[PDB]
């Protein structure tokens, strides 16, 4: 064998990771949306739930091609759990699945010079409340969220932690923490300085009414109730 290796592991000291930034046209979109200000528009709650269901809708069709994940049913469902300690609304599911090629192929910021056509329509026709529906701007969430982090766990593939928030600069780096096998963890970072957004009661009914009794299992986390379980919460200061 070679002469050991030790517990040392460092790819690059300088810069360390791979980052990119489209500071031009995409930065114009970003500046046009930030000047809209955080006026709170929960319309996105409907837009994103449609997108989430859309990804399960695709794998639903793919289940006819490959029924391997339909063999048992270990996952493949809508899990919506808010981590009060992490201030992140965690949406975890398997979805139809994505590969590393989909990421670099620009899963986001898919405007790329075609932004002018949409800009024209946005100038005289439609407003920003439709950009997510076209799948070219899921950054509509920035109106009520500040950071979006996507970590992918590996299984017969590689794993990466990709993120973005604003500006138009994103980063890709490999992960080294295994809390799951192979899953897409969508953690939405709440800007605590604006909204708690951790009202389990509203979130419970809001998804219930919007589901309209859909034929799929949903796992929603809640906050501590009172009976057998007990934990303190700081509401009064």
């Amino acid at each position: 064998m070679p002469e050991e290796t030790q517990t040392q592991d460092q790819p690059m000291e300088e810069e360390e990771v791979e980052t990119f930034a489209f500071q031009a046209e995409i930065a114009q979109l970003m500046s046009l949306i930030i000047n809209t200000f955080y006026s709170n528009k929960e319309i996105f709650l409907r837009e994103l739930i449609s997108n989430s269901s859309d990804a399960l809708d695709k794998i639903r069709y793919e289940s006819l091609t490959d029924p391997s994940k339909l063999d048992s049913g270990k996952e493949l469902h809508i899990n919506l759990i808010p981590n009060k300690q992490d201030r992140t609304l965690t949406i975890v599911d398997t979805g139809i699945g994505m590969t590393k090629a989909d990421l670099i192929n620009n899963l986001g910021t898919i405007a790329k010079s075609g932004t002018k056509a949409f800009m024209e329509a946005l100038q005289a026709g439609a407003d920003i409340s439709m950009i997510g529906q076209f799948g070219v701007g899921f950054y509509s969430a920035y109106l009520v969220a500040e950071k979006v982090t996507v970590i992918t766990k590996h299984n017969d593939d590689e794993q990466y932690a990709w993120e973005s928030s604003a500006g138009g600069s994103f980063t890709v780096r490999t992960d080294t923490g295994e809390p799951m096998g192979r899953g897409t963890k969508v953690i939405l970072h709440l800007k605590e300085d604006q909204t708690e957004y951790l009202e389990e009661r509203r979130i419970k009914e809001i998804v219930k009414k919007h589901s309209q009794f859909i034929g799929y299992p949903i796992t929603l986390f809640v906050e501590k109730e009172r009976d057998k379980e007990v934990s303190d919460d700081e509401a009064e200061e």
